[PDB]
C-alpha cells in the first residue's frame, strides 16, 4: 500500500509474552484504544495476534517487539511488518495445546494444573492456531504449541473456557530453532557497548549486497576485551544468533592440543568452512594461548603459528562477507604486531558492571526461580560491591542449593519421592541470600572502577558561587563550541582545588561528574606512593589510556602532596622541588587532544611545597580557595548529614551551630556518629534489660536522638585545625601572587 | 507405615562396636529404657540387633550409627532405616564364630583365648546370625563372622555361655568390602573442613536424578590444598569410599 503501515521491529521493554507497545502519535493515527486486538503480517505469510498498549518510550516509526512472537512470525531483527486491527474476536470452548518432548525432560506428575491453570487466568490472551508460547516455573521454562481451536482460526481466552491438553508431545519440525538459544534478552548491563557493537556490524550482515555495489571497506578486525568471566563468548554467540548468520567457534587451547601440521590443517579448514557459508562470523577466544607477547615465547612452533595466523588473516582482504571477532584477557597481553591496520583496528572494552547492571543481571537469573515475597533484590544490589556476573550466577545457584539443602530434602526422602508439584511450592528466602553472600563469596576484583557517581549538589551544604562557576568552567564549551570558536579562545582543561584538610574535597568533584553524566576514575595518594617506591612508571600511560577509553570522564587526583611530603618536609630530603611521578604526569598530560573531554582535577592541602612547574598554562591553572565552613553552611551541612538518620524534631541544632566556629565538616559529621553510637548502645542495653526483666514485647523506647547524646558528644568534641595554618593559607589572600 | 520410625543414618560418637545412641524426646516417644535390645531393618532385608543408649548430642530425627553395623546392613550414609524393639531375647549355649583368612596373615598360636575371651566378658552383647564384628589387639584389628546359634536366629551373650570356634577360615563373598578400606572414623582434626567438603558434594552423588530434572550447574572444580604430608589423598579416598562411588586415581 506504501502507506505508514510498514514498520521496523525492535526489542521490547514489556515483560508479557504477547503484548506489543507502541507510541502515541502512531496510535492516534491508527485510531485505536488500549487493549485492542491487533494483527501483524510479516514475511512467509505468517500471522501474529497481539494486545496493543501505549508508551512514550517508542519513537515515531518503530515497534517494541517480543522475541517469542518475532520467532513465531519466522522473521528476525531488521524485517518489516504490517499492522491491521482485528476487532471481531470471540471466546472459545476448547483449547488444544501440547509440549515438544525435547524441552520436557526429567518431568513427572500432572502437567496441566501446574502450568496451564496458573497461566490462563485473569489475562484475556489472544491465541491463534499453530502458535508456540513460553511459560516459566518449576526452576525451568517450557514452550507450548497449539493445534486446534473451535472459533477457527483464532480466539481470545478468558476464565470462562476450558483447555483440553490430552496427548503425547510432538517432535519439532525442521524450520525453527529452540528458545534455549541465547539472545538479546538475557544480558544485563552494558547497554551502550551492546549498542555500539550492534551499530558497527549491522550493515554488512543485514544488507550484504549494498557492499557488492559500493567499494568501501568495512571494519573487519574488531576486538573486545574484559576481565575474565564476563561472558564474552556469551555476547558473541548472542549477537551471532540474534542477527542470524553462520557461526563457527575456534578455541585456543583446542588448537594447541594437536600436533603441528594437524593444527595447520585445522586452522585452514576452519577458515575454508567459514568461507563456504558466507555471510558468517568467526570467533577466536583465548588469543593469549595462541599469540602471546613475543618476549614470553621461547620455542619454535609458536612463532610459526603466529606467522600462519598473520598470513591467513591478511589473505582474506579479498573476501568481504566474513568478519573476525576475537577476545583476549588484556590489551597489554597480546603481541603488538597483531593489532595493526588491516588486521585488528577497532577496540571495545566490556568492563565490569555496576549496581544497575548488577540489578539487571540478577533480574536475568531469577527469571524462572519463583521467589518469595520478602526477598529484596535492592539489598543485594547495593551490598555487592566488586563482582563479576559469573559470581552472581554462582550466588543465585548457591542460594537455590541452600533452599534445597535446608527444606524439601530430608523432609521428603523419609516418606516419598520428589516431583514437580512440590517444586511449585518451593521458594527461596532472603536468609539464604544473606547466608550465600556472607560466606562463600570469592570477590574477583581489586582493580580500578569506572562508574557514574551518585552524590548530587544538595548533598553538600552551601558553597554556591563556587559550584556555579565550576559549572561555568566545565559545562559550557561542550554545549556551546560556536561561541568559543567565534571568540577564538581555546578552553582551559585544568583546575586545582586547594584548602585546609577536611572541607569536603571529593564531594564537589562527585557532583560535577554526576550532573553532566560523566564517568569517574579516581587515584588516591597511596597509589602515588606505591608507584614511586617501586620505581614503576609504565603504569601512568595505562591510566591515561583507560581515561581516553572512558571518554568523557573527570580524573581525580587525591593527596598530591604525598610525594613531596614523603621525602622530608619543606626542607625535604637531599633533593629539591621536583620528583619523578609528577613530571611523568605532566608529560602524559600535555601531549593529548584538546577536544576529547578528559578534564583533570587535582587536589592538595599544602599549596606551598608543591612543584610550581604544574601551574603553567595549558595545564592546571585555576585556583579556588576552599575556606572553613560558615554558620549557614554549618546548618546546611548538618541537615545534609542528618537526613539519613531518624532524629527527633524537638531537638535544636542552632545552639551548637552558633557555638561551634572554626570547625571542619568532618568533625561535624563524626559527632553525629558518636551520638548515634551512644544512642544505639543505650537502646540495645534497655532492650536486653527489658528482655531479662520479665522473661529473664516490643515497645520501642526511642527511635531517635535527644539532647543528652549531643551534649555528651560535645563533651567529647575536638577541633582539628590550628590557627597558624589558616594564617599560612591567608598569606595567599594577602599576597595574591599565584602565577609561578 | 509413614510414621516417625523411618530415620536417617549418621556417624557415631560412641566407641563400642554394637551400641547406638539416640536422643531424649525420640526415646520418650518410643517408650524404652537404657540398655534395651533394639532391632533395625534397612535395605535388602538385612537386620541389625543393637543396644540403645541415650544422649543429648543427637538432634530430633537422626541416628548416631557405627560403621561396622552400617556395613553389616549393606547400606551407606544417606539411607533410611526402621526401628523396632525386640525385648524377648534369651541366652545361648554354643556360639559359632570364625575369621576370614584374608585378614589373618602371619598369625601363629591359639586364636581363641587371645581375642575372644578378652572380648566376650562383662558385656552382654547382642549377636545375630551371619554377623561380622571387629576386635583389636596384637598390633592388629581382626574381623569375625558368625555362623550358627542355638536360640535361632539371635541371642544376647553373657559370661554364662561358651563359644565353639573350631574350623578353618572362609573366603569373603563377592558383595561386601573389607574394613581396612579407609573411612570417616580415622581422620583426626579439621572437622569443619570435612563438613564443608561433605555438604558441597552430597547432592549430585547421593541424588543424581534430581539434577536430571533441574538444570542448575553444580560446582565441579573444587580444589583443596595444604602443606605436604597432611593426607589429601587419604581424605579424598575416604570421601569417595564413604559416599560410595567409582574411584580412579591419576
Ligand atoms: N558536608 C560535608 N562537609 C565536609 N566533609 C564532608 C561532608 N560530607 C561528607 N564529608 C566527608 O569529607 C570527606 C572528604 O574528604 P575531606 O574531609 O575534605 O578531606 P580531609 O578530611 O580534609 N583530609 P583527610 O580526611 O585526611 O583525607 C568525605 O570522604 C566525607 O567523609
Ligand atoms: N552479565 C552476564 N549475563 C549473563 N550471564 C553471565 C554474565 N556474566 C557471566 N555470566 C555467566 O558466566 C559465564 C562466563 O562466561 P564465559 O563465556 O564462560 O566467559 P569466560 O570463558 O571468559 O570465563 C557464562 O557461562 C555466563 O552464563
Amino acid at each position: 500500500k506504501n502507506r505508514p503501515n510498514r514498520l521496523i521491529v525492535d526489542e521490547a521493554i514489556n515483560e508479557d509474552n504477547s503484548v506489543v507497545s507502541l507510541s502515541q502519535p502512531k496510535m492516534d493515527e491508527l485510531q485505536l484504544f488500549r487493549g485492542d486486538t491487533v494483527l501483524l503480517k510479516g514475511k512467509k505469510r505468517r500471522e501474529a495476534v497481539c494486545i496493543v498498549l501505549s508508551d512514550d518510550e517508542c519513537s515515531d516509526e518503530k515497534i517494541r517487539m517480543n522475541r517469542v512472537v518475532r520467532n513465531n512470525l519466522r522473521v528476525r531483527l531488521g524485517d518489516v511488518i504490517s499492522i491491521q486491527p482485528c476487532p471481531d474476536v470471540k471466546y472459545g470452548k476448547r483449547i488444544h495445546v501440547l509440549p515438544i518432548d525435547d524441552t520436557v525432560e526429567g518431568i513427572t506428575g500432572n502437567l496441566f494444573e501446574v502450568y496451564l491453570k496458573p497461566y490462563f487466568l485473569e489475562a484475556y490472551r489472544p491465541i491463534r492456531k499453530g502458535d508456540i508460547f513460553l511459560v516459566r516455573g518449576g526452576m525451568r521454562a517450557v514452550e507450548f504449541k497449539v493445534v486446534e481451536t473451535d472459533p477457527s482460526p483464532y480466539c481470545i481466552v478468558a476464565p470462562d473456557t476450558v483447555i483440553h491438553c490430552e496427548g503425547e508431545p510432538i517432535k519439532r519440525e525442521d524450520e525453527e530453532e529452540s528458545l534455549n538459544e541465547v539472545g538479546y534478552d538475557d544480558i544485563g548491563g552494558c547497554r551502550k557497548q551492546l549498542a555500539q557493537i550492534k551499530e558497527m556490524v549491522e550493515l554488512p550482515l543485514r544488507h550484504p549486497a549494498l557492499f557488492k555495489a559500493i567499494g568501501v571497506k568495512p571494519p573487519r578486525g574488531i576486538l573486545l576485551y574484559g576481565p575474565p568471566g564476563t561472558g564474552k563468548t556469551l555476547i558473541a554467540r548472542a549477537v551471532a544468533n540474534e542477527t542470524g548468520a553462520f557461526f563457527f567457534l575456534i578455541n585456543g587451547p583446542e588448537i594447541m592440543s594437536k600436533l603441528a601440521g594437524e593444527s595447520e590443517s585445522n586452522l585452514r579448514k576452519a577458515f575454508e568452512e567459514a568461507e563456504k557459508n558466507a555471510p558468517a562470523i568467526i570467533f577466536i577466544d583465548e588469543l593469549d594461548a595462541i599469540a602471546p607477547k613475543r618476549e614470553k615465547t621461547h620455542g619454535e612452533v609458536e612463532r610459526r603459528i603466529v606467522s600462519q595466523l598473520l598470513t591467513l588473516m591478511d589473505g582474506l582482504k579479498q573476501r568481504a562477507h566474513v568478519i573476525v571477532m576475537a577476545a583476549t584477557n588484556r590489551p597489554n597481553s597480546i603481541d603488538p604486531a597483531l593489532r595493526r591496520f588491516g588486521r585488528f583496528d577497532r577496540e571495545v572494552d566490556i568492563g565490569i558492571p555496576d549496581a544497575t547492571g548488577r540489578l539487571e543481571i540478577l533480574q536475568i537469573h531469577t527469571k524462572n526461580m519463583k521467589l518469595a515475597d520478602d526477598v529484596d533484590l535492592e539489598q543485594v544490589a547495593n551490598e555487592t560491591h566488586g563482582h563479576v556476573g559469573a559470581d552472581l550466577a554462582a550466588l543465585c545457584s548457591e542460594a537455590a542449593l541452600q533452599a534445597i539443602r535446608k527444606k524439601m530434602d530430608l523432609i521428603d526422602l523419609e516418606d516419598e519421592t520428589i516431583d514437580a508439584e512440590v517444586m511449585n511450592s518451593l521458594a527461596v528466602t532472603m536468609d539464604d541470600f544473606r547466608w550465600a553472600l556472607s560466606q562463600s563469596n570469592p570477590s574477583a576484583l581489586r582493580e580500578t572502577v569506572v562508574e557514574v557517581p551518585q552524590v548530587t549538589w544538595e548533598d553538600i551544604g552551601g558553597l554556591e558561587d563556587v559550584k556555579r562557576e565550576l559549572q561555568e568552567l566545565v559545562q559550557y564549551p561542550v554545549e556551546h563550541p560556536d561561541k568559543f570558536l567565534k571568540f577564538g579562545m581555546t578552553p582551559s582543561k585544568g583546575v586545582l582545588f586547594y584548602g585546609p584538610p577536611g572541607c569536603g574535597k571529593t564531594l564537589l568533584a562527585k557532583a560535577i561528574a554526576n550532573e553532566c553524566q560523566a564517568n569517574f576514575i579516581s587515584i588516591k595518594g597511596p597509589e602515588l606512593l606505591t608507584m614511586w617506591f617501586g620505581e614503576s612508571e609504565a603504569n601512568v600511560r595505562e591510566i591515561f589510556d583507560k581515561a581516553r577509553q572512558a571518554a568523557p570522564c573527570v580524573l581525580f587526583f587525591d593527596e598530591l602532596d604525598s610525594i613531596a611530603k614523603a621525602r622530608g618536609g619543606n626542607i625535604g630530603d637531599g633533593g629539591g622541588a621536583a620528583d619523578r611521578v609528577i613530571n611523568q604526569i605532566l608529560t602524559e598530560m600535555d601531549g593529548m587532544s584538546t577536544k576529547k573531554n578528559v578534564f583533570i582535577i587535582g587536589a592538595t592541602n599544602r599549596p606551598d611545597i608543591i612543584d610550581p612547574a604544574i601551574l603553567r598554562p595549558g595545564r592546571l591553572d585555576q585556583l579556588i580557595y576552599i575556606p572553613l565552613p560558615d554558620e549557614k553552611s554549618r546548618v546546611a551541612i548538618l541537615k545534609a548529614n542528618l537526613r539519613k538518620s531518624p532524629v527527633a524534631k524537638d531537638v535544636d541544632l542552632e545552639f551548637l551551630a552558633k557555638m561551634t566556629n572554626g570547625f571542619s565538616g568532618a568533625d561535624l559529621t563524626e559527632i553525629c556518629q558518636r551520638a548515634c553510637k551512644l544512642a544505639i548502645r543505650e537502646s540495645i542495653e534497655s532492650e536486653i534489660r527489658r528482655e531479662r526483666e520479665r522473661q529473664t514485647e516490643e515497645d520501642d523506647p526511642v527511635p531517635e536522638i535527644r539532647r543528652d547524646h549531643f551534649e555528651e558528644a560535645m563533651r567529647f568534641a575536638r577541633r582539628s585545625v590550628s590557627d597558624n595554618d589558616i594564617r599560612k593559607y591567608e598569606m595567599f589572600a594577602q599576597t595574591l601572587q599565584q602565577s609561578r
